[PDB]
């Protein structure tokens, strides 16, 4: 009976989200870089430079001078947000220089050796691990192991891409490793020991990553000490082996004959951020895991870096 | 020469937003709520109560309670957000009951007048106003104004649907008044005498509203002492006509024949929060627009409530 | 939420679908639910009027019984005894469909000779598991569907997290390792609520005469024509809340949010 | 007017067996036998057995 305009009979309504709601945020982190293999200390040697991927320094986390609003907007979306998931982790290394330390006498110039180039190891084929102890430890060009090198006169056991100068290297990575409809439980990424998505399943015992690692995940939420929640998928194994830069080695008179890079490495990670719903739900908790992490008192952690996974035939 | 994979000669790169990022909130509040012409005093009585759609009461604010994380959402979307826009509010009563009070002795029982209907007036053809003291004035059930009915035994000037029970009052507001790629920038919603977009060109010298309330906009904003933007828009008129919930006006033989109805009210606010850039920009500012609202000291202050807009032939 | 599909909040309800089922739990070694319909139907709406005093009460018909899902929040049931499930006393403190403020419950709404019914999916498990038989004579076990919340108090266990891992004594010289993908359930906590409405006194009170049916789709997987002790490595215990506590808290979650690959 | 998801005016229900169910069990005895026409005594001799069906 009732004549007013756009009038009906009410059906089911309520109109909060419950949980449908989702934000994709991509924190982004690009930085003109020194990556100096010429320095006798503190990071600047012939050691080859790692990139820790395998780390949550996407954020930029190895100083807080890069940060940006990709970070806040992730920061502020993980406030509002019970569960992310990991999209795409796009890496792009620009050279704009490579440049030799040239020796005279006694001092040294640098000339300009376009025509030889950045090498990029994946450090594939090997069990090999990346020590991480404070976030500016994850720098790039500071981040090495010691006895190490992308060049074995025995056995040359790494994947080197090489790299021209306006040569641009770009990776990219999927994160989407969940399913059963499960995410990660939103952090800032503001740790080290914060690692990617996807399941290296080697764990050291000083410090047990947990169960994020394997295929089969296991493990509860306190979330309250009235209930707890019981976190169980099936997450596809992923590698993610040690990504190192290097200069070639080359023998001088002298000794290793050193080079100095001046890169440009621009991130995307993509982020989709499945934001609170409507009303307060603590539980959805229940779908959410764990940020893959290495715990432990350990002041130096060593992140796994396996080289890859083999691959059988049914 | 280059022979990495997906390496490639860089084109101009930089990878920040540059404002071109655009969020969608949606603060919807419901409430199911006592709307009572039954009692005395305090917006109890047969005057006609108020929806202060013109007011920015779609946040809920006349009550803390009712906040939500729309609102939560909204707030942290306008800190990480230089502009938004209003798109389309959606504003939805749900009648459950109409319910009258039968007086027997003395006291009152009260029956069910299923078969009489809640009205909603648009108080159209009328130029009234509402005023707005606190955001507890909000309230629309309590929001009321003196000597008021709608109904005039001499000239009804009103416009009034008429809704039984289960029927449902649906109506919708388009907020999108702006153009020239005009913004309003943020609040978080929280004061009483800001208002919807959309141009009332009528404001009091009391407490002035502003430019935004006409069609041509001129204004300033501070934004430091340094610089200072011009903000200059065309923006078409908007009417808003005071919307009023009323019972009928039914003369038992003591009085007024006095009603109260048991609604849900729902609302939604469609919200394009238009998101900081990836870098600062205090300079974003020069597109948004002050919340169209009214100033002054005055504690009490008139929300114009234009009835309409005649149009021209040309 | 619970079982009290079986009607345990009386005995008086017990019918031979329960006797069906308890001799067929005793030879079966487990059993799948597969639908749970509930249908309520209404007889009548029926308001309280004050007069003076006593009150009396008079037809409503044109009001609704309010049927709540309370979504959108976590909430829960507090179970005691099997008395504590009957849907008509079963109540939670300073609780309602109505908050003036945020209202965040989805309410159907029912005429009397309108009939409400739902059909919940039991099936949740898989890779060939079921569930090892009990007479559900115990009100602090639940439907199956992985609500993946648990109490501390009461650990509720592996049989409400999708990956199942559970032993079984089966005897002491043999265990069995019961490990399963369960898809997750919801399952949030369904009210039936009067409008709350103002009287002159207080809110506006009402009685409903509903009728309520139950239909418990049961698959008993008998136990085979020899025995075989170990089939218990297939079923996985029944999803239950465990703990001393005499009051224990059925999780019922609101929802559970879906991601876009 | 009721507006409910998977809401009808109630046809006439009551969803008791009324006898209509009916189960097919198979008793089934399989047995590996000595059928012995030698012996002397106790139904061991040359007399034909009998299966009692």
């Amino acid at each position: 009976e009732g004549y007013g305009k756009h009038i009906t009979s009410m059906h089911v309504r309520n109109i909060f989200n419950q949980g449908n709601q989702v934000i994709r945020n991509i924190v982004k982190q690009q930085r003109y870089e020194l990556l100096d293999f010429t320095g006798t200390e503190a990071g600047t040697t012939n050691l080859p430079k790692i990139i820790p991927y395998q780390c949550i320094w996407w954020r930029g986390l190895q100083n807080a001078a890069n940060v940006n609003q990709t970070i806040n907007n992730m920061i502020a979306l993980n406030t509002i947000s019970y569960g992310v998931r990991f999209l795409k982790a796009k890496l792009c290394i620009e050279v704009y220089a490579v440049t030799r330390k040239r020796l005279i006498q006694s001092y040294y110039t640098d000339d300009f050796e376009q025509g030889q180039n950045l090498f990029i190891g994946w450090a594939d084929r090997k069990a090999e691990s990346i020590p991480i102890t404070t976030p500016a430890d994850l720098d790039e060009t500071k981040l090495t192991v010691a006895n190490t090198t992308l060049f074995d006169a025995n056995n040359d056991n790494i994947t080197k891409e090489e790299v021209p100068t306006r040569e641009k290297w770009c990776h990219t990575w999927d994160l989407d490793v969940l399913n059963h409809n499960y995410l990660w439980e939103p952090n800032n990424l503001d740790s080290q020991w914060t690692l990617i998505p996807g399941a290296q399943a080697v764990q050291p015992t000083a410090t047990p990553i947990g169960p994020t690692y394997q295929e089969i995940v296991i493990a509860t939420k306190a979330i309250g000490a009235n209930e707890s929640a019981l976190v169980t998928t099936i997450q596809d194994r992923r590698s993610y082996p040690r990504l190192m830069l290097s200069q070639p080695q080359i023998k001088d008179e002298t000794d290793t004959m050193k080079f100095k890079y001046q890169i440009r490495i621009s991130t995307e990670l993509e982020m989709e951020h499945h934001i609170k719903p409507d009303i307060a739900n603590p539980w959805l908790t229940r779908q959410t895991l764990p940020l893959p992490a290495l715990s432990g008192d350990g002041t130096t952690r060593y992140v796994p870096c396996v080289p890859y996974e083999t691959h059988v035939s049914q």
